[PDB]
Order: structure tokens, then sequence, then C-alpha cells
């Protein structure tokens, strides 16, 4: 067998076994073992800058960072590639693409057998959640992608303190990625190897991640998606969690109060730039705190409480849009050890994406850049072609640490008391700016049925409306219905304590005027929606009821600071019967697909509902 340069401190023979047998199927030229150390990050990151793969930035400008470019085909997730391999079919329910094991396991087994001749195998040892926590769990990733190495040791607990954890007797998810191009002796490679061919592959009985021919984060980065939201989703139905697409955020309002919301957003509609969003004008003495910007741990406790958890350890978020208005700590969090995907180079080594123009003199466009493309960009080609300096999905990963609103409690393994939930998808017209759940179950339905549209964060087309039940169409990693029963179960197990259940609201930042612009503001305004919520909670907010539950009025927000008429908040927060007629036969639509153990209290509500618009 090929030497596997095993440390002495991998002490588990269970896991040094599965490397061989990886080894021998992938045939990589060596194995590295990634210790996750600073050092190693440089050096790895120096041979990224030797393989073209990386440009080093301007250490002037933006310390210590380093701008990849993909592959155009290699940009987003691949939805239609991602497979949930249950035994049985039910158990991936509708929303996921199902194969049977074996069936899939004959698939990729030529397609991984010597996928890495010519390359070097990673072995990139993690920890999702707090290294050594009652609830964190191991995963070893083997990939033959640099890039990935390092985006790791941002985005998780990397590297050889993992194995003291581990021990001798320790498991750990076992998840295989390879970039799907293989090299031949003599043959030179390219700065973004991948494949046209893609796999993201689950076996939940195993707890198996199989990755094939994409390096972009989403496909690659085998702890995130694939195991804290798929394989994660499975443990908790089973064990009475639940993992959820759902930034975590601490708020404190003047009086000293401290609250805490999670809150289900699509793939690019808003969870990191609500989770360390800074109050505006009006709001002296409130503070917002960061504990998670995309997943979310969460389970109930013996007080009635349900405690989350943030299991990755940075932000990997979408850059375009970002600047010193609509996202002052994330601008502050890139300043310096950053890895930038995809953006725009300037011509002084520096990064620039669409929306940083808004900080700039006169607000206007650089003079010059090279787009994620390598191609020249003005802003002549900007406005006589629309071509964007930044891919519209063009990626920062940054350490949670660098966030100067980051939550002292953000790596508590205890975790935070969620005092209420916030669902919400990208809806041009029909869902209103706010919405407080009259109920656990009204609330479970809001999340069930909330639609979004598209978005760049995956390949196809953007800007359709589709049904994406609690922001997890993409990462659900079982039967959506029993997904649905889990939720009602909790709620369940959570007022039989005596306890009063957190609000579940949904939210809409994104309708649209006549000529295609957002109403609202959002962003940093959003603040004024939470305001609200913090009220509710402590029971002191005043509310309206309508047909899909209680909004504030006008008077019940904090406008100081913002002009924002009456008429303006009528608009974003009137209910209008034919909109909301259409939207529930999109439900109807959605029950249908989901019909096999369909909880029955969905149909109920939506009976409920039908009957007060006809009222
Ligand atoms: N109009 C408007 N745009 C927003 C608002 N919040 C975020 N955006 C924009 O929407 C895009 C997505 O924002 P993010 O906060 O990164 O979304 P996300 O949910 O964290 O996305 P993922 O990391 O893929 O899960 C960015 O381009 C933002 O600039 C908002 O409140 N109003
Ligand atoms: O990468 C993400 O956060 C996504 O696609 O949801
Ligand atoms: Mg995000
Ligand atoms: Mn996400």
């Amino acid at each position: 067998g090929l030497n596997l340069n095993t440390p002495a401190y991998v002490k588990n023979a269970k896991l040094i076994a599965w490397v061989a047998d990886m080894v021998a199927l992938c045939k990589p030229d060596t194995v590295y073992w990634c210790d996750g150390s600073d050092a190693e990050y440089q050096r790895l990151c120096q041979q990224l800058v030797d393989a073209g793969t990386f440009k080093k930035l301007n250490e002037a400008k933006r310390p210590n960072s380093y701008l990849a470019c993909s592959d155009p085909s290699d940009v987003a997730r691949v939805e239609d590639r991602t497979y949930i391999c249950s035994a049985k079919e039910e158990n991936a329910g509708p929303t996921n693409n199902w194969m049977e094991p074996s069936e899939m396991r004959a698939t990729l087994q030529p397609l991984f057998d010597g996928c890495m001749r010519g390359r070097t195998m990673y072995v990139v040892p993690f920890s999702m959640g707090p290294l050594g926590s009652p609830i964190a769990h191991i995963g070893i990733e083997l990939s033959d992608s640099p890039y990935v190495a390092v985006n790791m040791k941002i985005m998780t607990r990397m590297g050889k303190a993992v194995f003291e954890v581990l021990g001798t007797e320790g498991d750990f998810v076992p998840c295989v990625h390879t970039v799907g191009a293989p090299l031949a002796e003599g043959e030179q490679d390219v700065t973004w190897p991948c494949n046209k061919t893609k796999y993201i592959v689950h076996y939940p009985e195993t707890r198996e991640i199989w990755s094939y021919g994409s390096g972009y984060g989403g496909n690659a980065l085998l702890g995130k998606k694939c195991f804290a939201l798929r394989i994660a989703s499975n443990m908790g139905r089973d064990e009475g969690w639940l993992a959820e697409h759902m930034l975590i955020l601490g708020v404190t309002n003047p009086e000293g109060k401290k609250y805490h919301v999670a809150a289900a957003f699509p793939s690019a509609c808003g969870k990191t730039n609500f989770s360390m969003l800074v109050p505006p004008a009006g709001f002296d003495g409130w503070s917002v705190t960061t504990i998670g910007d995309d997943i979310a741990w969460i389970k109930p406790a013996a007080d009635g409480k349900l405690y989350a958890i943030n299991p990755e350890a940075g932000y990997f978020g979408v850059a375009p849009g970002t600047n010193m208005l609509t996202n002052p700590n994330c601008m502050l969090s890139v300043r310096g050890n950053t890895i930038f995907t995809n953006v725009a180079l300037t011509d002084d080594g520096d990064v620039w994406w669409e929306g940083m123009e808004q900080d700039a003199p006169g607000k206007a466009l650089p003079d010059h850049l090279i787009d994620w493309q390598g191609k020249d960009w003005t802003p002549q080609i900007a406005k006589e072609t629309g071509a964007k300096a930044a891919h519209p999905n063009s990626r920062f990963t940054v350490a949670a640490t660098n966030n100067p609103a980051l939550d002292s409690a953000w790596d508590d393994p205890k975790g935070v008391a969620i005092d209420a939930f916030i669902f919400g998808g990208r809806r041009s017209t029909t869902v209103p700016l706010v919405t407080e759940a009259r109920s656990w179950v009204e609330g479970v339905y809001m999340a069930a049925t909330m639609g979004s549209e598209t978005t760049a964060a995956a390949t196809g087309q953007a800007g359709v409306v589709r049904r994406d039940p609690f922001a997890m169409l993409p990462f659900m990693g079982y039967n959506m219905s029993d997904y649905f029963q889990h939720w009602l179960d909790l709620g369940k197990k959570l007022a039989a304590s005596g306890a009063t259940l957190p609000k579940i609201y949904t939210t809409n930042w994104f309708r649209k005027g006549t000529d295609g612009k957002f109403v609202w503001p959002g962003y940093g305004e959003n603040m004024r929606v939470l305001a609200w919520m913090i009220d509710r909670i402590e029971g002191k907010g005043q509310g309206e009821d309508h047909v899909t539950g209680i909004s504030p009025s006008y008077e019940d927000l904090n406008w100081t600071g913002l002009d924002f008429s009456a008429d303006q908040f009528n608009t974003v927060t009137s209910i209008d019967k034919a909109a909301w007629l259409k939207e529930l036969e999109l439900h109807a639509e959605l029950f249908k697909q989901l019909e096999h153990h369909l909880p029955k209290e969905l149909g109920e509500t939506k009976a409920e509902i039908e009957r007060r618009l006809a009222a």
C-alpha cells in the first residue's frame, strides 16, 4: 500500500484503515495530513499562489488575503446533482433526488477509481461544534484540493487537535472529495480544476459523503451543507434535535435585556446581513451580536427552552452588495485574513464587487478592473453590456473572530435560548413585511409553505418563485413531510413543560415596486422589525389580527431616523385577498406533492386561512 505518512498523533486504527481504502481507490500520488496550524495555512496558500489558483492581494490594502477565480461551470451549488441515497426512496422524499444506494455506489466507484492520479490527497480533520464538546461531531474530509483545505481551516475547527478528541476508538463522518480532474505525468494543470460531471451524494445509513467534480464551497466543504445540514438533520430526527438553515443572533435593548432569535432565509436571501446588522438611527442603546450566519443545531431542554449552537467557525458569505451602509460589520470582517472567490481585482491589488461603489468618491465605479473571468472591465463595458466585475455568487471566507459584533457565546457549547424564530423568502409580491403566527402549528404552516425566488447561489434560472420549506429545500436530509411532523412534535414537547413557546414570524424584505426596485430599504432598517418582535416577546407590543397572523400598525414601529411614510408602510403590510388566494393554491400543489406522511394540521390550518379570505 501507498505510504500514508500518518502522523504519530493519529491513534485511531479504524480511521487509518479507511484512509488506506480510499487511497487505494482514488490513487493519489501522495498523502498529506493537515495539522491545521497557521504555518501550514500559509504554506498551502503559497502552493495555491504557485499553481495560479490564488493571487495574493496587496498586503497594504488587504493583509494576508487571497483571490481565487473559478471555472464558469463551477460557481454555485448544483441541486440537480445532489442526492440523498437513503435505503428507501420514501425516506428521501419528493424534495430530494434519490437513487438506490448500491446503484449509486456502482455509478461513483469508477468515477473515484483513480480520480486523484497526479495529485495529493489532503487529509482534513475537522470538528463541527466546539472541540470535544458534548454536541460536537468529528469528520474527516479527504480532498485533492488545497483550496478546500484552506477554506476548511477557516470554516471549521480543523487539524491535529481533532485526533485528541477522536482518540483510539472515536467515530467520524467519512467524507471524500475530488475535483474529478486526474493529471497525467507531465500534464500541466489548470488554475481551477473541476469536471463538467458533478455528484454530491449522501448515504444517511452510513453517514458517507461523496463529492465529485466541483471545487465550489457549497459542493466541496463537506462539513457545511453536506454534514451539518443534510446528514445532521437525519440524526436530529432520530435523536430529538434540529439542524436548520438558520442564523443565530443576540439582541440587547436599552434596558439591558438580551434575547436570541434564529432566522431561516434561503440561500442569498439575507441571513448574513441580518445576523450582524447595525441598529440604525433611533436605536441608541441597542446592540446586535452574531452567534452564526448559516447553520444552527437546536434541541429542547427540560426547562422548556430551545437551545441553539452554531457548529461552524467562520462565514462563507455572498460578496456583492456588501458595503459600509448595508453591512459594515462584514466590511470590517473582511479587512484581512480573508479568502475571496470570483470577485474582481483592482489595479492596486485589492478586491472589488458590485455595491462597493456606494462607499466610493462620487459613488463611482472603478476606472478599470479585472473581472472574475480575467477580462478587462470598465464602467463603459458595464454600462453597455451589463458585465458584472464580480460573479453574483462570489464569496468571501473569513473567520468568525474577525467579526466586531461576534457574540461572546458564539462558541459556547451550552447554546443560547431561542426566543423567536423567523422565516422569510425572497418575494416580490404577496408576503407582508412581518407577521406573527397565532400558534406553533400556524407558525410551522408558515415555514412549511413559504416560497422564495431562486438566486445565483445555485445554478439555474434566477428570479423564479418556488416552494422552499423552512429554507431547507436544498438541504433536507430526509422526507420533508416527516420533517414537518418533527417540528410539530417538538412544539408539543415544549408545551408539555408548561413553558410559553417561541414566537414564529414571517418576514419579507423584498417586495418590489412597479419599476422592479425594493419598496422596503432593508438591511440596517430591518432592526425596526426586529424591535417589534422584541416588544411582542415582552408582551408590550401591539398588533392587528389579519388573515395570516398578527402584524404591527405603523405606530407600533420606531421610525426615528428613517423617512418611511404610513402609506409606504401600508403598501408592504397590506393583505391582498387576491394575492393570497393564488398563494394558497400554490400551497395546495405543494401538499399534493408532499402527500405522503403530510401532517393533517397543515391542511386544517390551510382551511382556516381560506375561511378568513372568503369572509
Ligand atoms: N434589498 C435588500 N437586499 C438584501 C437585504 N439583505 C441582504 N440583501 C442582499 O441579498 C444578498 C444575499 O445576502 P446574504 O445576507 O449574504 O444572504 P444569505 O442568506 O446569508 O445567503 P447564504 O450565505 O448563501 O446562505 C446580498 O447581495 C445582500 O446584499 C435586505 O435586507 N434588503
Ligand atoms: O452557501 C450557502 O450558504 C448556500 O448556498 O446556502
Ligand atoms: Mg450567508
Ligand atoms: Mn446557506
